[PDB]
């Protein structure tokens, strides 16, 4: 499980990027957001997640918020 910081998020649309020191930025869709309530993110927020890669490339998965 990786940790990182929400680079930026479009709370209307559902996407944004997660930045991690070491790797490139990871795309995060709202659907990746675990937890309760309305799935969204804000910049600076610390997250833990994994990277799932299909035929469309990597993307965040299993995003839990907090740190």
């Amino acid at each position: 499980r990786l940790k990182g910081k929400v680079k930026w998020f479009n709370s209307e649309k559902g996407f944004g990027f997660i930045e991690v020191e070491g790797q490139d930025d990871v795309f995060v869709h709202f659907s990746a957001i675990q937890g309760e309530g309305f799935k969204t993110l804000e910049e600076g927020q610390a997250v833990s997640f994994e990277i799932v890669e299909g035929n469309r490339g990597p993307q965040a998965a299993n995003v839990t918020i907090e740190a």
